[PDB]
């Protein structure tokens, strides 16, 4: 699909069973969503935006669906305002910026 | 231009003469630019990005050349770790995320 950027790209991901609205966001290199207890095996990192930094935990390979398009890899989990779908992702469901 | 996400989206922007670089980032409501000087009257403003709140310099109705594009449009000045270019100026010069 197109989305215009009159408002903020929020689509429907899935991530197990969960369903969450997250932004479409080319100014994130990594997927970094809201705080949840995933499985498996995850590192400690710090990232840097407006405002400072926050620590995350750094899960790899995790599948998340993101309107019904299928994605695999790293994903930052921490107290971030709003779930980003970094370029990480992005790359992998097909997603260009055009004007 | 249609642009890919497996690099940075960064690109070459005018404003006042200067050739900086900044990033398009879908992800951002507002354009923030690293400390600089723009001439005019400007409105002291708070903004929260994902690590806090900073202050910054509100500066309206600014031209801009994004990749040859042009917009005028707010313009904020303050301490964000990379210039971007937020939705209210990529809007402006027709971008849209497609996938
Ligand atoms: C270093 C370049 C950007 C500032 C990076 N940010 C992505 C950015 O899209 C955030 C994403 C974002 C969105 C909402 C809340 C927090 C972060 N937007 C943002 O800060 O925008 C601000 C300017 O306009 C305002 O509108 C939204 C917040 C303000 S980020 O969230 O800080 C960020 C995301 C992912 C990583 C790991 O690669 C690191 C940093």
């Amino acid at each position: 699909p197109q989305i215009t950027l009159w408002k903020r790209p929020l689509v429907t991901i899935r991530i197990g069973g969960q369903l969450k609205e997250a932004l479409l966001d080319t100014g994130a290199d990594d997927t970094v969503l809201e705080e949840m207890n995933l499985p498996g095996k995850w590192k400690p990192k710090m990232i840097g935006g407006i405002g400072g930094f926050i620590k995350v935990r750094q899960y790899d390979q995790i599948p998340i669906e993101i309107c019904g398009h299928k994605a695999i890899g790293t994903v930052l989990v921490g107290p971030t305002p709003v779930n980003i779908i970094g370029r990480n992702l992005l790359t992998q469901i097909g997603c260009t910026l055009n004007f």
